[PDB]
């Protein structure tokens, strides 16, 4: 995903509610600022960031 | 699932964080208040409930 951090952010909900935010997923970000995203929702999933 | 349907909002939310709201999974619920279950959280993820 090449995006500022907020459409990152934005993405990654969309991403969840679509399934894809599993072991199967692999997603590198461009942006510099990923540190700053929540990633509460996430972490317990199995995707990767 | 044979729980009331507390327990049944509940234990969707688990099998959400889970990964377990997918189409691969079906669950039928015992519950006769199945209907009074907010579902806007799973009705766009394929799950048969």
């Amino acid at each position: 995903f090449d995006c500022s951090h907020e459409m990152a952010a934005g993405i990654l909900k969309q991403a969840l509610a679509m399934g894809m935010m599993t072991e199967y997923y692999h997603y590198i970000f461009t942006t510099l600022d990923l540190f700053a995203l929540d990633v509460e929702p996430y972490r317990y999933s199995g995707v990767n960031m």
